[PDB]
């Protein structure tokens, strides 16, 4: 149903950003909704314990990428 991206440029935070979430290259993240061509709504998928959270990123650096 969603589309999970993956990071292959790397996403480092430069200072503080309002809104905004880290990601490493080499995460894996499903798309929520599409707001603004500029930037997208999207949630990292929780695993074992770890919490999910949700940050805007830059599509210009996500890749299609479908799950098995």
């Amino acid at each position: 149903i969603f589309d999970i991206y993956v990071v292959t440029a790397d996403y480092l935070p430069l200072g503080a950003e309002q809104d905004a979430i880290t990601l490493r290259e080499g995460q894996y993240v499903e798309v929520l909704d599409a707001a603004h061509p500029l930037r997208w709504l999207v949630r990292t998928k929780p695993t074992k314990s770890s919490p999910s959270r949700q940050g805007w990123v830059s599509p210009a650096y996500l890749d299609r990428r479908l799950k098995l």
